[PDB]
């Protein structure tokens, strides 16, 4: 069905813009609360082209020890969503935290595009 690149865009891209309720709404609408409350998830508020370009930027080790992760040279506008301590599926609750940080994504395929959000720094 959904490609890895498409799933990345679904789980991590929001070029369209946050408020205190952003994560509650967004995690729901992007289907990250379907089977489980996804504990941690980041949305990137840059253009797709800008985020895709990260796959030709600074090559860094992935957290899992693979070598196909890439760090943005520039900081990017992001929102971190983190499940609260009182969150209970299926009413998943998140704290919304905006920041401007370098992103690290894993890239794969031809074309070579982001498939996983690894970290922000
Ligand atoms: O800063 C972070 C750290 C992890 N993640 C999430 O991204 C997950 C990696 O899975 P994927 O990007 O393939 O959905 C990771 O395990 C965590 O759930 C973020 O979005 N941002």
């Amino acid at each position: 069905k959904e490609t890895a690149a498409a799933k990345f865009e679904r789980q991590h891209m929001d070029s369209s813009t946050s408020s205190s309720n952003y994560c509650n709404q967004m995690m729901k609408s992007r289907n990250l609360t379907k089977d489980r409350c996804k504990p941690v998830n980041t949305f990137v508020h840059e253009s797709l082209a800008d985020v895709q370009a990260v796959c030709s930027q600074k090559n860094v080790a992935c957290k899992n020890g693979q070598t196909n992760c890439y760090q943005s040279y520039s900081t990017m506008s992001i929102t971190d969503c983190r499940e609260t301590g009182s969150s209970k599926y299926p009413n998943c609750a998140y704290k919304t935290t905006q920041a401007n940080k370098h992103i690290i994504v894993a890239c794969e395929g031809n074309p070579y595009v982001p498939v996983h959000f690894d970290a922000s720094v």
